């Protein structure tokens, strides 16, 4: 049974927990319930860690207290299709092999299925780790709660005895790196600087061994990474997030200075050996659009290249730890102002970005996020109840299963049926777009061979492969977002278009140079 | 927001209550959840009860660490 | 009113019958129930069959003394889609045209539907008699009783008056031969000879004409395949099972010589005028994973050539009736072992095999097969009933329609919702590798016409057809199989992966091999 | 056994941390939980069917007693 210890004690030294833990909603909560310190408290000085104290990490640190919202977030959602790769006709985007030839992604990319995997499908994904990693047995992939227990649970490693990324299986990649683990687990919390910087103090960086990095990380989205532990207020703790909103002054709603005071963010900073080490962001409101956003926005977790001269750009640089806070339309001016991109395509040679599920960015300036709605009015809303204590549903879902709650509360004015038709018609508009996209895209790719073959000059194929940067960014923006255009309709509309009328002015471009070469 | 009392200071009158609230899986769960106690320590002895604490009743001073039996209770 | 016939005086001549009819559960069975007789015994010899009697091959024979059993294998499985053609973007094989260009099945090739339609739909089947055959009109497709009655109860033939196989319309193929029937029904069983080779007292054998043949056949997929109708005892009957197993000595499971000797066949001959002539394999148990294997095995019924010097293997060869008894890693090898190739790819010119079907194959070696698991625990399991005589369903069909007597049963730790979110798992990850070993596929079929073209070398061209032959036969296995994956993921995974690469390299071949001729 | 396994019992989750059900109520709600687990020979149905056939023969006597405290009675 766990016996409390002295906070007092604790509070000598730690003064900002002090200032945290006293004044909020956790200010009966001993530290027992999170650290073993007692050696710690022996041999530490004001300045000096001594021998350093265990903290969990675990989600079960927060379910005894708080088992309502334990038990809602380890929810599987069957009906949510697992590993259903995204490159196929019956899926988000049927020609993706051929536009993202080139890629890590090429390897697999499924759909997001539950939270509750995360870390878990993370390792095993056939793009990540070379197929080192694999559930025990194919029976395990049905185990959220084993998987929130730790991934190790439920997890084998062909070879413990090397810590080298390669390939297992042939058709596997090896795109994993330790940015990607800020998306998918805070365990190393404690362990890795601001940024993934070199610092004395971490054990981990952007430039750690990623295999290594893996075997210490346990739990999938820990309940910390919204909800401050000490003052149990509202916060991020993500460092790309913080970078992009407070170091870089844009602000948590950069479209809306107004909103952005109203509804903005605290850097504060916890150092070790009197130098600077790791922040948190402190949220002025519970607004989950910030907390969500912690990972559900485009970014660079990976090496690149610049624009600039095409030279590599390692993990060794910030700019592979990077949230570009930017929407769709500001997006290739923030790739600019970096000079970055991801890859150079593998038929056309030009050089593209990679876009990633940025639902953050799409949200914003859409009708809901102007009258003030956020993602959890949708995806994780209060739970109603007959007689009962309200508490707020963890399960982040999409909203046709808790219509009443995720939409008809505000739509008096429709039946369940009538808020499904009225989603499902800007769906099936925006994925025709998309579909329309990808064909003129693969209509272009088809072309390159075609010219080079037929000796176009380089300076047409290079004006093509700028084309090709845009007609990319307008498309792939739209399967990686996750609404289907639903989260901002206008905006895939117009993106869509311009895709489109991009791959159509190459296509133009070069069948007249192809045919300028056949006729002389 | 609930500040945290001394329980030490209680147990110096409350061995009883001591005797079972340190072993049990209550150890860390301060007074002031289900006590207000503050006039009380100000004018007791071990042998006056000086001020009577208030002591709460309400379900609720349970249902923050366990809504789900008592969401099931109230069902 | 059936009369018996006094079954002592057919023993005094048939010894075998006696050894086995006297044994077994029949022993009580009459043969009147099967059997019209009456002028055959006033003729016979101890060695001439005299006057023939009639033999009883209708499923109604069974269902008299076994209703249960029947009326459950006649169900249709109406959410089996019927008449579903694979090559297309929402079912098993979206580029199925393009990689199998050249091959018959192109001309029509649907998903499997229930057991009640296999010989009417092998009949009707575009790619099979030209068109020749059709249901009596487009209501006929419901009526699984009565295709069960006889296939010429509810199917019309374009011309009685001749029996050629030609074009009825024009798109369709004349590929059905008297092999393929041995698959669909077995009311054949006493007129056509082990293998189906020539002989004395066979009316049909490989090389008849397959009209002819088709118009005395009636009754799908007869209950004695599995049950030797004399001893009730467990068997099969198919000839190239037979042959795999006991002739070529590979066993009931090639990889596990203690399994195949607790759980084998043992080969009985009957004879016509004292020389051998047609066979049956009784086996040591009731073991569906062989009485499977009559028929969902991969195959040869089919002209095709020679791997050594191209030329045509027909009809009359024994290779036309063969079942490779291979896992697809082991393929290649039995393929080569009888110099053996189905046809050449109509664009790449390539020597390829066509798969079908290979689920006995398949399943060997899976963690369910190595348990001791067979296809009747998940496809036609014990019915369960609150209060009755337990009886084996008969409806073969997809677990989804019985998990709990199919799966739960035996997952005691999942929910039905479990068990079906760990089979899609499985699936969409192996459709998913599906899609992209086509999609390779294609991108080098594609290749071969620019190849020529530019005139690239025959010796260039060759080695990109013999990696046609890897890289369509490790995808091609699993289009075919029916589990998409299920039923072995590990080897699917490795297949598919191991296309995927063979179709790389031949890709990356051909375009150096482009570019080169270009460049010169 | 005891009044809780059939009226309070555990709660059962695919995927959660076990609590105890605090609605203390019949079993008819929750026969997975609070029956059928250690009857595996049973259906619901069948649970349910043998429940009813106690209560019906009980309250046949019930019925029965109070015609005759009825009959003394007048
Ligand atoms: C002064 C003598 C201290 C007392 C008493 C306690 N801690 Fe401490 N702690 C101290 C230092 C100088 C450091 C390094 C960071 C810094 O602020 O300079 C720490 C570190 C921690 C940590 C972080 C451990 C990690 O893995 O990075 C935790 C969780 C921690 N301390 C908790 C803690 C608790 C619960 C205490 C009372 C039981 C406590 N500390 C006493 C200095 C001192
Ligand atoms: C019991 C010993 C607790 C443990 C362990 C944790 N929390 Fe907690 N939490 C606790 C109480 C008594 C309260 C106040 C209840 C009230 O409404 O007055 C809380 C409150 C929260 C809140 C709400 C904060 C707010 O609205 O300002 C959150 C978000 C919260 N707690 C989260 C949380 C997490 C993430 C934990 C694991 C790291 C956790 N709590 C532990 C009691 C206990
Ligand atoms: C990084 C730690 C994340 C935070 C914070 C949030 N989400 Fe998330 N989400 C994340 C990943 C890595 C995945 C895929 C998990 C996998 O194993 O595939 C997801 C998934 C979702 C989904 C899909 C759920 C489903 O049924 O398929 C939704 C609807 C979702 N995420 C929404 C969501 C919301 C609303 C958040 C703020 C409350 C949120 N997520 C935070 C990574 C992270
Ligand atoms: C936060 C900015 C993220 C970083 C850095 C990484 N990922 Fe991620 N991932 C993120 C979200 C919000 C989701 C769910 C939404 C979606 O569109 O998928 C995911 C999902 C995955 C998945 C499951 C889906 C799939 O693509 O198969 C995998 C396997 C995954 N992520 C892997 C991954 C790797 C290897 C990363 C570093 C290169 C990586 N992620 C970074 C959010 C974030
Ligand atoms: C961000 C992606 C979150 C993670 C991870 C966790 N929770 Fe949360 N929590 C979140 C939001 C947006 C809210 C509602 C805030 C509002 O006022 O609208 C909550 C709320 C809580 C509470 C308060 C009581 C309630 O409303 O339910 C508690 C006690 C709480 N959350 C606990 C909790 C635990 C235990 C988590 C890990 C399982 C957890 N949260 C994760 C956002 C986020
Ligand atoms: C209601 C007004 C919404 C707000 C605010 C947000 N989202 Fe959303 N989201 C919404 C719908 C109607 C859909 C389509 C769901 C469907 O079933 O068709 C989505 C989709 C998602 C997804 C994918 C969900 C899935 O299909 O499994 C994700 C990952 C998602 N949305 C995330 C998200 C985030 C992070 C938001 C705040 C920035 C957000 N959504 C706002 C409805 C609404
Ligand atoms: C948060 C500050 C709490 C309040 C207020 C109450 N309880 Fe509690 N309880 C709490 C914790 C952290 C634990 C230990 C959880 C663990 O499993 O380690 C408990 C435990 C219980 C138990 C189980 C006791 C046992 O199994 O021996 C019960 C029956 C329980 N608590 C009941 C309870 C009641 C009736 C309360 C209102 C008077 C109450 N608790 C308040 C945290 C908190
Ligand atoms: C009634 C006159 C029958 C006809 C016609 C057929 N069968 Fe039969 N069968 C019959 C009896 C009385 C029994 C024994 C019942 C018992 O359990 O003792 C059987 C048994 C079978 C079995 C079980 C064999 C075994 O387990 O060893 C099978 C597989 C079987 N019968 C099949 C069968 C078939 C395929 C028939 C048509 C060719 C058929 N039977 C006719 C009674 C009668
Ligand atoms: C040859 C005589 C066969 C034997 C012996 C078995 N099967 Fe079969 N199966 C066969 C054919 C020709 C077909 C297609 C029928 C058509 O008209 O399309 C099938 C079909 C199945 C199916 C699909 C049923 C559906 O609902 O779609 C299953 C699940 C199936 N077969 C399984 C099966 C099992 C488990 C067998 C051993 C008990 C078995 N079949 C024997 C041909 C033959
Ligand atoms: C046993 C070794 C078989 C031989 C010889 C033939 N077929 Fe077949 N067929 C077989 C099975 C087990 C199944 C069901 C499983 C499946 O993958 O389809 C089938 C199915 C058919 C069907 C329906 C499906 C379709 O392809 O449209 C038809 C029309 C069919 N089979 C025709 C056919 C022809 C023309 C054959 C000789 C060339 C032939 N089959 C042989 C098993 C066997
Ligand atoms: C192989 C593809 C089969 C065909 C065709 C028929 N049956 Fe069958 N039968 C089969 C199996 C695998 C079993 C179970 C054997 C075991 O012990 O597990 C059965 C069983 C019977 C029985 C026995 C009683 C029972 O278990 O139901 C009978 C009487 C029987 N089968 C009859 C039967 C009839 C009448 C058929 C044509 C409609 C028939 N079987 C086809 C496999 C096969
Ligand atoms: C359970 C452990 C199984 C055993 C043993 C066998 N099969 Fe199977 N099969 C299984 C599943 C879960 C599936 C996918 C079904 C779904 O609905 O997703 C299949 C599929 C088939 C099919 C196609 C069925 C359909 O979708 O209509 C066929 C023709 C099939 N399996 C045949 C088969 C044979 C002949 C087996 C023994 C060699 C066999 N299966 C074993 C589960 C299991
Ligand atoms: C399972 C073996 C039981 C145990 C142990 C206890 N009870 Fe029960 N109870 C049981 C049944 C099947 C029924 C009839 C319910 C029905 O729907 O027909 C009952 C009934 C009650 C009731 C009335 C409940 C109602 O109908 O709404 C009460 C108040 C009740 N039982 C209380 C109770 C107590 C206090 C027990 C322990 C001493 C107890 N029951 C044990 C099944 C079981
Ligand atoms: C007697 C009629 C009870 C009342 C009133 C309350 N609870 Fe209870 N609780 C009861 C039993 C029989 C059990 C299970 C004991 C066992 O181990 O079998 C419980 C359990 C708890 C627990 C432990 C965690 C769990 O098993 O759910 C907690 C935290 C708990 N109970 C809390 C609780 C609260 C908050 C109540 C008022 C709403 C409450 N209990 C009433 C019996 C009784
Ligand atoms: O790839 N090295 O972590
Ligand atoms: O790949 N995760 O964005
Ligand atoms: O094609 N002759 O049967
Ligand atoms: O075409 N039947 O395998
Ligand atoms: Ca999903
Ligand atoms: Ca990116
Ligand atoms: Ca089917
Ligand atoms: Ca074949």
């Amino acid at each position: 049974n766990l016996k409390p210890v002295d906070a007092m004690q604790c509070f000598d030294c730690h003064t900002q927990i002090e200032d945290m833990h006293t004044v909020g909603k956790h200010a009966t909560v001993n530290c027992v319930h999170c650290h073993d310190a007692t050696e710690h408290v022996e041999t530490a000085s004001s300045r000096r860690m001594g021998e350093r104290p265990v903290t969990r990490m675990d989600l079960e640190a927060c379910a005894t207290c708080h088992t309502a919202q334990f038990n809602s977030f380890v929810e599987v959602r069957h009906e949510s299709h697992p590993r259903l790769e995204k490159a196929t006709p019956t899926s988000r985007s049927p020609m993706f092999d051929k536009l993202i030839a080139g890629h890590g992604f090429a390897f697999e990319h499924a759909e997001p299925r539950s939270h509750a995997f995360m870390l878990v499908d993370h390792f095993v994904v056939d793009r990540a780790y070379g197929g080192r990693f694999q559930f025990k047995n194919w029976q395990k992939v049905t185990d959220g709660m084993g998987a929130v227990r730790g991934a190790w649970t439920v997890l084998t490693d062909a070879d413990p005895e090397s810590s080298d990324q390669r390939r297992f299986l042939s058709q596997t990649a090896t795109a994993a790196n330790p940015v990607c683990l800020n998306c998918k687990t805070q365990d190393h919390i404690l362990d890795w600087a601001y940024m993934g910087d070199e610092h004395e103090a971490a054990k981990w960086s952007r430039t750690s061994e990623v295999v290594e990095f893996a075997r210490d990380l346990n739990h999938p989205l820990n309940c910390f990474m919204c909800h401050d532990p000490h003052s149990a207020g509202p916060r991020v703790v993500r460092d790309g997030l913080i970078n992009a909103v407070v170091d870089r002054g844009l602000g948590t709603y950069p479209h809306d200075p107004v909103k952005s005071e109203q509804q903005g963010m605290t850097k504060v900073t916890f150092q070790r050996g009197r130098e600077d080490f790791r922040a948190i962001g402190l949220l002025d409101t519970a607004d989950s659009n910030v907390m969500c956003a912690q990972c559900h926005v485009e970014y660079n977790c990976n090496p690149g290249y610049q624009l600039s001269d095409g030279s590599r750009v390692g993990m060794d640089d910030r700019r592979a730890n990077h949230f570009f806070w930017a929407n769709v339309f500001d997006y290739k001016e923030a790739a600019q102002e970096i000079d970055f991109f991801d890859f150079r395509h593998a038929t056309t040679g030009a050089a593209l970005p990679k876009l990633q599920h940025p639902e953050a960015e799409t949200f914003w300036g859409s009708v809901h996020e102007r009258n003030g709605v956020a993602c959890a009015d949708c995806h994780m809303p209060k739970v109603q109840l007959e007689n009962g204590k309200v508490y707020t549903s963890h399960s982040q879902r999409t909203p046709r299963d808790m219509m009443g709650q995720a939409c008809l509360n505000c739509h008096a004015e429709w039946t369940e049926d009538q808020a499904l038709y009225a989603i499902d018609y800007i769906k099936n508009y925006t994925h025709g777009k998309i579909v329309k996209s990808e064909y003129w895209l693969a209509k272009m790719i088809d072309l390159f061979p075609v010219a080079k073959r037929a000796g176009v000059s380089e300076d047409v194929l290079n004006q093509a492969r700028e084309l090709h940067y845009d007609a990319h960014l307008y498309w792939e923006w739209w399967t990686a977002e996750n609404s289907v255009g639903f989260h901002n309709p206008d905006q895939a509309r117009e993106s869509l278009m311009t895709s489109i009328s991009k791959s159509k002015e190459a296509v133009s471009l070069l069948n007249d140079a192809i045919d300028a070469q056949v006729a002389v």
